[PDB]
């Protein structure tokens, strides 16, 4: 079950921001994402803001802190940069930039590169120096996907992108996946086996597709952080980017768990460290966002 715990909106505006969550590395604070481009600091419980950081002149999209709490990635809507790199200790401060980079995520193993995405095409940086290593795009390969995100697998060592499969090594495309949808490229599923791409359930090892899942047509997805269970949110069609309704699946057996509609459009969600929550940013409207809090 999903029971409300808590809920909160951005402290004294008349209309709330929040566009995307994450919980921090340290316990009980949640970060948020606004439509006007700061990152905010929440005590989780309290509903109450800690602190707060300018990073962009539009709508944050998304974030992701790095594992050790050292630093954040951030996309904005419409600044230059679209993406950006910030170090956490000592003083918040960005690190590097990824200028036309719409999306961005940490490697999975070791956090020590950043993919981005512009379009089809996937750029790795390094994050000492943020140097461009490598570009990913295959002109003979691409599925051109109109919502693609380049990924890393858990080990960091193969990247999807467009729903081609690279060798990060050697820079090679090694399969590309067979297309069935407009829009979603795929992610790695966290036991390092299996590929989902849309609805299509692709064996990593033999290219050979495993299982049908209709009811993630459309949707990004993430893993609770033990890799058990799948959450997914169909896009609506192109503003929030999601419905008003997300949907969990076991992520063993891809057997649906619950469809949760919450009568309102969904900008993002996250689960924490240890799985006990879920924090979902709700548009109440007009853009007057609330994050709620969910006792998993
Ligand atoms: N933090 C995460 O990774 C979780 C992930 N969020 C997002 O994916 C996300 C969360 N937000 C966005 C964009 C927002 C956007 O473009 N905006 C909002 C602000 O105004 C400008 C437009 C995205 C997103 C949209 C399209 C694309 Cl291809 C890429 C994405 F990252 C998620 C997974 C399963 C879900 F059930 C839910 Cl509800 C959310
Ligand atoms: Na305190
Ligand atoms: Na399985």
């Amino acid at each position: 079950a999903f029971r409300p715990i808590s809920v909160f909106r951005e402290a004294n505006e008349d209309e709330s921001g929040f566009t995307c969550c994450a919980f921090s590395a340290r316990e009980r604070f949640l970060m948020l994402g606004t439509c006007t481009g700061q990152l905010k600091l929440y005590n989780v419980f309290s509903g109450q803001e800690e602190a707060s950081y300018n990073c962009h002149n539009s709508a944050i999209t998304h974030l992701e802190p790095s594992r050790d709490g050292s630093l954040l990635l951030t996309s904005a809507t419409w600044s230059q940069p679209l993406s950006a790199l910030w170090g956490m200790k000592s003083v918040f401060d960005m690190k590097h930039s990824f200028t036309e980079d719409h999306y961005v995520e940490f490697s999975k193993h070791s956090q020590d590169r950043v993919i981005g995405t512009k379009g089809d095409i996937a750029h790795i940086y390094d994050i000492q120096t943020g140097n461009k290593l490598l570009t990913l795009f295959n002109p003979d390969l691409a599925n051109n996907y109109k919502r693609n995100c380049a990924t890393f697998n858990p080990t960091d060592d193969l990247v999807l992108n467009d729903g081609v499969l690279w060798d990060v090594r050697s820079a090679q495309a090694i399969h590309k996946f067979d297309k069935f949808n407009m829009n979603i490229s795929g992610v790695f599923h966290p036991n390092g086996l299996e590929v989902i791409i849309n609805t299509e359930i692709w064996d990593l090892r033999t290219f050979h597709l495993l299982h049908t899942v209709p009811a993630l047509d459309q949707c990004r997805v993430v893993f609770n952080h033990t890799g058990t269970v799948m959450y997914g949110a169909m896009l609506q069609a192109d503003k929030s980017p999601f419905g008003s309704s997300f949907r969990t699946f076991n992520a063993t057996d891809y057997k649906p768990i619950a469809t949760i509609d919450v009568k309102r459009n969904i900008f993002d969600l996250c689960t924490d460290t240890k799985d006990c929550y879920l924090a979902v940013i709700e548009n109440q409207g007009n853009m007057d966002t609330v994050c709620r809090l969910y006792e998993v």
